[PDB]
């Protein structure tokens, strides 16, 4: 999570954790 | 957008679409 490429974001199944593209 | 691995989704950066993990 740095940049913001996309405007929709995405999550993982990590921790609970999401970003952009 | 089969299986559901994972409770929150995540939507990549195409053509507005999303998954599971």
């Amino acid at each position: 999570g740095s940049k913001k490429p996309v405007p929709i974001i995405a999550c993982n199944r990590r921790t609970g954790k999401c970003q952009r593209a």
